[PDB]
């Protein structure tokens, strides 16, 4: 099965049997994607385990996997167990089932059903500069992922279904995944045992905690399935949210000629330290112009995949069946051909003088097509609430125990190896 | 495989294929156990899937295996997995690496060790009644394995450590086992999954919590070794003593002509409700004509199991290797032809008068052998030791929701289908 790549052509790293090319994954999956790219050109293929994997960068080749072809050829993402009654979640279903799930759950982030959200948001930026002016008050520096953690948290469990806890109370909140790959002939033995990925008890914690994006679902859906849904919610609404917020502060913090520029632009549309509304917001562009220039440098799922589900002969190249296609993001978003001085943070690359020049199907750090973030919007909403409340009261600067540069996490996940800490100032 | 009963010409139950006959488990182990005994006689067999059971009612059988050919032939129980770290526990050890830790942890368990816990044990028993002086001024049932298991908690964290927590504060503490049996092949498979029967969490918690019967050890011993140990000490000490704790209680409720005959010698031996001393326990002979009434009643271990690890001949069978030889206690504590109206509970089957006609290859509720109860003697006194503190105290009537008859749990373990309830009296 490892010769799919020597016969059509593909060229690519040697894979190992049993194994393919998962030694590779010794540095992490956005070294061994920046790698390759630079070894074999534009197209190249690997295997993860027996597993062939098909990664494209062509920005049209990148478009027809996710915007025209999406419903017919690449529909679904990669196989990924066991789960158990999570079988039926939006980001894991596939084919029909994900439509019926898709059409059911896009109501809830409307500019009609976000607007309803920016006063009960308006609450929790006010618990996040009041749990902010205690650590800064004393000098002592700040681990920005529990404040922003612990604010992620509160915003989710609200937007969604009401609950409102102080995640000061703190509520509820690559060892294994590793065999996962190289025996998926496992994962329907798994299954039938109940046993989770999600360790059966953070699942029970739920199973019976479920029994607004509430509102809007009882309002056909199942109830089951019901409870796969908020979880999902409740997870990148809470991770995705925090670690960026730490991850735009450190480069906030190591470039204050930006911090302090993102500063005075803050106290423009905002005089008096004026509450963020929907409109004052979507006003602000070095705002975006910075958030979607970290999310260019820290795109948190750094590959996106697709299915191929029939033969197909895309933009000049047969792709067979079964193979999963990729998009390393990490690697376009950092790529020389496309990005001058990529390393450097540089918000001007979103400014709209140049935003032009720039491709939507290299910069994707929320996807594309039908199957895109449906939480985008409330995304990056969510963010932008807080970094006004925030560079509004506090300005940062480097600590002493402060990770510069900052070090990714060379294991799995895209999150920094020592936590992100800094000063606040108030 | 199934073919092995019919060969050497023991009857049994007919075992369907793969399955073998826990199909008859429907109704409880002991269920199935008292059955067969009816059913076939005085050796039958049956299969747990593929895996061959001979269950041995013979009381010089049972003494050679559990005594006489221990340390030969029949050294270890049955294979029960997947486990981790865990396979160096010692009720799960295997020939030699058993012996080196019962020898090790003997030491737990002297005449000289378990006086020096009758004085910090005399501190629980007046949690115990403090907790069970609020349930009581109040007229209110009682849930008995709540403030026995709180006391029972309380008492094996110390009696091994020296952590004290009044269980108030709430410190810590059959649906998948099922396919063990049909599928012990996948057994090997989960073990290099790191996979548990034991959630990874309740580990992961104990993991570290590690890092007296704690001196004993370090005072050869390993350190991943030395976290096992602790774990069933744990398990054993809170439920085992809370559970018979209650399985007495009831049976002093709705037998009061004995609930007061045992209140008769308390203030006896312990006069102006005396603390209880290592010396005054042992005196006691109802107290203990009791427990292991009780315990002849309820076998909290239903069945001792040993494993055949060649061929033999005992008693005149021929046994073949890889069998499970397994003593159906709770099928013979509740025997006619050897306990006269076996299920009516009379604590005067084990009065000196009558405590010779009765044989210690029947009643086994703490096995027998090189392998037995480990804890009994520590089991033992720390029961009596709350039987006392709380028949001082408290008499102890029906309730409105007290079970009576019993319901044993027709599951798995040996608990009732609702818990014990009794009202409390001071
Ligand atoms: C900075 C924050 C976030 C980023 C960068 C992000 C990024 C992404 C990406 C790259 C995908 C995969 C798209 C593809 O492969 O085609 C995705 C899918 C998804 N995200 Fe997010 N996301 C963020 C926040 C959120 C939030 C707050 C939610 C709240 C529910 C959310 C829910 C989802 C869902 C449900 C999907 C899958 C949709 C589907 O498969 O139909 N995301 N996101
Ligand atoms: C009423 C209370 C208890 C009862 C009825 C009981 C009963 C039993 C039984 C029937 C066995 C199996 C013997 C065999 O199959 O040969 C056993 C083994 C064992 N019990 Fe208990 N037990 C009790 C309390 C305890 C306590 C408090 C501990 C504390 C550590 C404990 C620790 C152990 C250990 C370590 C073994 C296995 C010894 C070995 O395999 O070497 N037990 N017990």
């Amino acid at each position: 099965s490892h010769g799919l790549f020597k016969k059509l052509g593909i060229p690519g790293p040697t894979p190992l049997p049993f194994l393919g090319n998962i030694l590779s994954y010794h540095k992490g999956f956005c070294m061994f994607d920046m790698e390759c790219h630079k070894k074999y050109g534009k197209v190249w293929g690997f295997y993860d385990g027996q597993q062939p994997v098909l990664a494209i960068t062509d920005p049209d080749m990148i478009k027809t996997v996710l915007v025209k072809e999406c419903y017919s050829v690449f529909t679904n993402r990669r196989p990924f167990g066991p789960v158990g009654f999570m079988k039926s979640a939006i980001s894991i279903a596939e084919d029909e089932e994900w439509k019926r799930l898709r059409s059911l759950l896009s109501p809830t982030f409307t500019s009609g059903k976000l607007k309803e959200m920016v006063p009960i948001i308006a609450q929790y930026g006010d618990v996040l500069v009041r749990n902010l002016r205690r650590e800064a008050e004393t000098g002592k520096p700040v681990t920005l992922k529990d404040v922003f953690g612990a604010y992620s948290m509160d915003v989710i469990t609200s937007t969604s279904f009401g609950v409102n806890i102080d995640s000061l109370n703190n509520p509820q909140d690559d060892p294994f995944f590793l065999s996962i790959t190289v025996f998926p002939f496992l994962i329907p033995i798994l299954e039938v045992l109940n046993i989770c990925v999600f360790p059966r008890e953070v699942t029970n914690f739920l199973r019976k905690s479920v029994k607004d994006f509430l509102q809007l679902m009882i309002d056909a859906l199942s109830d089951l399935e019901l409870v796969a849904q908020s979880i999902i919610f409740i997870f990148a609404g809470y991770e995705t949210t925090s670690s960026v917020l730490s991850f735009i502060m450190y480069e906030l913090a190591t470039h204050p000629d930006v911090q302090q520029k993102l500063q005075e632009e803050i106290d423009a549309v905002l005089p008096n330290k004026a509450p963020p509304t929907y409109d004052t917001v979507l006003q602000m562009e070095y705002l975006d112009m910075v958030v979607n220039e970290t999310l260019r440098l820290f795109p948190i799922a750094m590959r996106l995949e697709r299915v191929c589900k029939k033969d197909v002969e895309i933009n000049g190249m047969f792709i067979p069946k079964g193979v999963v296609v990729m998009i390393p993001s990490y690697a376009l978003h950092r790529d020389p051909k496309y990005w001058t001085e990529p390393e450097k943070f540089l918000p001007e690359r979103f400014s709209k003088k140049n935003k032009d020049n720039i491709d939507p199907y290299i910069y994707t750090p929320f996807g594309s097509g039908p199957r895109n973030c449906i939480g985008m919007r409330f995304a990056l909403m969510n963010m932008k609430l807080a970094l006004i409340r925030v560079l509004q009261n506090f300005s940062f600067k480097p600590c002493k125990e402060t990770q510069i540069p900052l070090k990714l996490s060379l294991g799995g996940l895209l999150q920094p190896e020592k936590p992100v800490v800094l000063k606040v100032e108030s």
